[PDB]
């Protein structure tokens, strides 16, 4: 019925390597965000989406209500102990924000409020708590807060003796800070006042005018993130410098006055390392000798003196480690599973943590004190809501500390499988899927296939409460563990980026085709979703295999890839040459252009699609999805649904916006369910 919005065409030629591309919608980019013609097109598309989805209002309400009905209003964190105090985080129904409390470890009865987010948010438009830490002497609270929504954190200090605040604010910080052992000095990271990248380390004396703060270090390469850490031993504060490929650490003596940074290992392209310090040794996770990382012990910085504890292995990715009195614990990936292993410092005894589930994830949880035999670790599966366990590393006694509460949920109603798909190049691609048993009939259920596939980020199999709204309406829900992700380690990542990026899209198509061929779902009712770099996935797969999918949800999608990667004025671009490549080089221009979804839109039939973006914030800038929809409307030959939904909100809510997050999920799921009917 209704005529969709038609963006004005303004042919804008871009010539690179002699190749002229004509962009009719280049003008939808307005960095100042005030062009009235640009806002008219976004608003027009919002009105069209509103109009087209109006019949789905009742379904959106039903979905919203059933999603919120699974969740407990009252949430209390698992208490932890640090420096002789016990800490809990509390959410009350009709409180917008968490309250952070504590008590002395030997106390049971009384809890003291550290910070009430509801009191801090009073008379403000926006509030996000970026982080919180009491000083070693238990007397001062440091907090990083954003009142403006720009992810620029103010750091302030509270005297816990009388609940008074000090007079100073540390402004435009990353929220990264560490206490010196004097409980009087803090190190913090300042963002660049233009690019907002973290780039300077300052030393501040609490109570004092920040004009007196000393500049400790400035990073000259803005592809390197600047973070601060504190070692398990408390002996060093670390300046942690890292790009996508390359690390460097500098050490600050946490005990002595006037510390200056001490080099650990000077940066070297493609050497990624991270350190800790404990038991008078440095512990180093490093890829110096293999892409899957090894763990080393050293007395000194000198890389030539690093002793091998765990050699890099082709079959096992080393992700991280924690240090305890008697045990090393590592988190690893092997054969498409996450795993924890513990190794005794003295006996060399190795233990593996056993589970029994085809599609689960396990990880090291928060372990702030090393002088303990108790390990806290997380678990989640497609069928088992997220759980925190405490394991005695000596006795193997495993105790549940907390389970995610899911109302109106019977876990035995659902089944999950791990499936391996031989891809078109013969590489085995893992898949994790879950469905409701009593509505499953082979070849008849709609599929929802979810992928990401960039940055070596893994779409680890884990429990989703909102997902039950699809499973309880007959959907088979699929995680496709495609190349460019991290599920099979660093080589799985490298075989899905740069001159291998097309493998991500091929793997998504190959998994989808296999699951249809094998009878997991209805060939006519296959749906897909991905966001950001997963939106690039959605955009490439519908250009390449438009007939495979009934309908698509592309969130904040990265689709204008060649044009964006040619322009260093766009945020992310300078830091993403080691992901997609640098199209200033003809080899990368050609390789990227081949999949760049905006460039490869053709006059062909597409699936139904809902596309989302945001005006006021961005990771992908709002214009890429708007230009993409404009071009799809111009060229596509089908009469299927194409909708753009642009978030106009001037900012966020409680840590993201929970009400809003469920409203967004309900709108997307109603769109998909209406197509599946």
């Amino acid at each position: 019925h209704m005529t969709p919005p038609k963006a004005e065409k303004r042919p804008y030629p871009i010539t690179t390597h002699g190749d002229t591309r004509v962009d009719d919608y280049y003008w939808l980019r307005d960095d100042e965000r005030t062009d009235p013609q640009v806002l008219d097109y976004l608003q027009a598309e919002n009105a069209f989406t509103d109009a087209a989805l109006k019949p789905q209002q009742a379904l959106r309400e039903t979905l919203y209500e059933e999603m919120v009905a699974r969740e407990n209003l009252y949430f209390q964190s698992v208490p932890y102990v640090r420096h002789g105090y016990r800490y809990q985080t509390r959410f009350e129904p009709g409180n917008e924000y968490a309250i952070y409390v504590r008590q002395p470890q030997a106390e049971s009865e009384h809890w003291d409020t550290l910070i009430d987010g509801n009191q801090r948010a009073e008379q403000r438009e926006f509030y996000t708590l970026g982080g919180l830490e009491v000083s070693p002497d238990n007397q001062k609270l440091a907090v990083a807060e954003d009142f403006l929504s720009r992810r620029q954190y103010d750091i302030r200090f509270k005297n816990l003796s009388d609940d008074s605040w000090t007079d100073e604010v540390l402004e435009n910080t990353s929220g990264s800070f560490e206490w010196a052992n004097d409980s009087a000095t803090v190190y913090y990271v300042r963002k660049h006042a233009k690019t907002l990248l973290p780039y300077q380390v300052y030393r501040h004396v609490v109570g004092t005018d920040p004009q007196l703060d000393e500049l400790i270090y400035e990073e000259q390469d803005d592809t390197f993130y600047v973070g601060l850490e504190k070692t398990t031993s408390d002996r060093f504060i670390l300046i942690h410098l890292s790009s996508t490929t390359t690390s460097e650490i500098l050490l600050l003596d946490a005990d002595r006055a006037d510390s200056t940074p001490q080099m650990f290992v000077p940066r070297r392209k493609d050497h990624e390392y991270g350190i800790d310090h404990y038991h008078q040794h440095f512990y180093i996770r490093s890829n110096k000798d293999g892409k899957n990382f090894g763990l080393y012990q050293s007395e000194q910085a000198d890389e030539a003196q690093w002793q091998t504890l765990i050699a890099p292995r082709i079959e096992v990715m080393l992700e991280g480690f924690s240090l305890f009195r008697d045990w090393l614990v590592v988190e690893e990936r092997s054969e498409g599973l996450t795993q924890l292993r513990q190794i005794h410092w003295q006996s060399g005894e190795v233990k593996r943590i056993a589970f029994d589930d085809p599609t689960y994830t396990t990880w090291l949880a928060y372990n702030p004190e090393p002088e303990t035999e108790l390990l806290r670790y997380g678990y989640s599966s497609m069928t088992t809501p997220t759980t925190l366990y405490e394991l005695n590393l000596d006795s193997d006694e495993r105790v549940m500390l907390k389970q995610q509460e899911v109302k109106n949920f019977t876990p035995e109603n659902y089944r999950s499988e791990r499936v391996w798909v031989k891809a078109r190049d013969g590489v085995e691609v893992p898949v994790s899927l879950v469905y409701r048993h009593d509505s499953f009939a082979r070849g008849t259920n709609p599929l929802m296939v979810y992928g990401y596939g960039s940055y070596g980020s893994s779409m680890d199999p884990a429990f989703s409460a909102s997902r039950l709204s699809l499973l309880d309406r007959g959907f088979v829900f699929v995680l496709a563990h495609i190349r460019g992700g991290g599920e099979l380690g660093q080589l799985w990542y490298e075989d899905g980026k740069l001159f291998k990026k097309q493998n991500t899209f091929n793997d998504f198509i190959d998994v989808t085709e296999a699951l249809i061929a094998q009878g997991y779902g209805d060939a006519k009712r296959v749906f897909a979703m991905g966001g950001s770099a997963g939106g690039l996935l959605m955009g490439a797969v519908i250009n390449q295999a438009p007939e495979l999918f009934n309908g698509i949800v592309a969130q904040v999608p990265f689709v204008d890839v060649v044009t964006t990667m040619l322009d260093e004025s766009i945020p992310l671009t300078t830091g993403e040459y080691d992901e997609w490549g640098n199209p200033n080089q003809q080899a990368y221009y050609d390789y990227i252009l081949q999949y760049s979804p905006y460039d490869q839109v053709k006059a062909q039939d597409y699936p139904h699609m809902l596309v989302t973006t945001g005006l006021h914030d961005s990771q992908v800038q709002y214009w890429e999805p708007a230009k993409w929809v404009a071009k799809l409307r111009e060229l596509k030959t089908d009469d299927r649904q194409l909708l753009l939904y642009t978030d106009m909100d001037s900012g966020h809510g409680g840590k993201s916006g929970r009400f809003k997050a469920y409203e967004d999920i309900a709108l997307e799921y109603a769109f998909i369910l209406a197509l599946a009917e």
